[PDB]
C-alpha cells in the first residue's frame, strides 16, 4: 500500500481505458520519478488539450481552430464527404493515405437503447451540406455493427431525394483473414458481395 | 528409447506439434491403456482407408457423391472454390449458398512444399470444360497463399467464358474503423458500393 498522494495518482490513472492496476502503479512511480519539469509538461498537456478542444464549424471534427485543417485545405475534394461516427475515425481513415475528400463527423449513431435519435447527432447538418453545397458523393463509413449500419441506412433514405451518389464502405473478409475464423455474418457479406474477375 | 524417439519424430512431423509437444504427447501415449492406444492407432489408418473424395467436388465425405452434389436443388452450374474441407462447413454454416463447391485440398505455397498440381486445379478446369457452368466463385483465404492461387486459377479460367468472382475483401461485420488495419480499410474504401 502507498502514500495517499500516490494512491490518488494510481486511482486517477486506472480510470483510463486499457490501464489496469499494476500498469497504473508502475506509471505512477515512473511519473513521480521524472524531473519536475517533465511532469509539469505531462500535466499541462492534459489540461490544455481539453481546454483547447473545439469542433469544426463545417464538419464537426475535433480541431483547434474554427475550421479544421482538412476543411480549409483547398486542393482537397469538397464534393466528396466521408461520413464517420467519431473524431478518431477521421484519423483512421486519414491514415489510409489515399482519399482526398472531406469529412462529416456525426458524433455518435442512432441508438434507441442509449436513447440517441437522429436529432441527437450531426445528421441534419449533413443534409444541409448536401442541400446547400455541390456534393458528388457521400461515403457512409460508420462502423459495420448494428447501430453503425442502422445509421448509415437511415442517412441513405434521407439523401435519396437529393441526386447525390451515396456509397457504403465494403464489408467483407479482412485482408490476411481466413474462412475458418470468420463469423458467419461476415462470410455472408463476403459471398454476397463477391465481385467479377 | 528408439521406439519413443520415433513416435516423437512422427508426431512433430504434424502441423501444430512442436518438438516439446511431440515429446509430451509421446509419453502420454505410451502411458495410455493399451486398448486406448490401439483405438487411436486404428482411427488413424481407418480414416485413411475409408476416406472418399466426392466424384464431383472432391470433398472428403463418406459418400461416393457427397450430400451437397447429390442434393437436387444445389446448383451445379455455380462452383465455389475453397482450399479445405473445413472451409466447406464454414461456408455451409451460413445457411445461404445455393451452388456447389470445389475443394483444392491446400494452396500453392513454395515455402511449404506444395504446387499447382499438388492440389486439385486441373480437375476444376475439367468441370469448366463443357461450358455448362456459369460462375466459379474463388473463395480461398485472403492471405498470401489464398490470393496467389486465386488470381491464377482466374487466368486459367479466363477462356471457357464462365464468369469468375472473388469473395469480397473489406471490413468485417462487428468490426470498427479504430482497429481495422490500413490495408483492409483501404480496400473497404476503394471497394465501396452504391447503397
Ligand atoms: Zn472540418
Ligand atoms: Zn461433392
Amino acid at each position: 500500500y502507498y502514500s495517499t498522494s500516490v494512491a490518488k495518482l494510481i486511482e486517477e490513472l486506472s480510470k483510463l481505458p486499457g490501464i489496469g492496476p499494476k500498469t497504473a502503479q508502475r506509471l505512477a512511480f515512473f511519473i513521480i520519478n521524472m524531473p519536475l519539469d517533465e511532469v509539469r509538461s505531462l500535466s499541462q498537456a492534459i489540461i490544455e488539450a481539453k481546454e483547447k478542444l473545439r469542433y469544426c464549424k463545417i464538419c464537426f471534427n475535433i480541431t483547434d481552430k474554427e475550421v479544421c485543417d482538412i476543411c480549409s485545405d483547398e486542393n482537397r475534394d469538397h464534393s466528396t464527404i466521408c461520413v464517420v461516427s467519431h473524431p478518431m475515425d477521421v484519423v483512421a481513415m486519414e491514415k489510409v493515405k489515399e482519399y482526398k475528400g472531406v469529412y462529416h463527423v456525426l458524433h455518435g449513431v442512432i441508438s434507441p437503447i442509449e436513447g440517441v435519435g437522429p436529432e441527437d447527432i450531426r445528421i441534419k447538418e449533413l443534409l444541409e451540406r448536401v442541400r446547400d453545397g455541390s456534393v458528388k458523393e457521400v461515403i457512409l463509413a460508420t462502423n459495420p455493427d448494428i447501430e453503425g449500419e442502422a445509421t448509415a441506412m437511415y442517412i441513405a433514405k434521407l439523401l435519396k431525394p437529393f441526386g447525390v451518389k451515396v456509397t457504403r464502405i465494403a464489408h467483407g473478409i479482412p485482408v490476411g483473414g481466413d474462412l475458418e475464423y470468420t463469423d458467419v455474418v461476415t462470410l455472408s457479406k463476403a459471398l454476397e458481395g463477391r465481385r467479377e474477375v
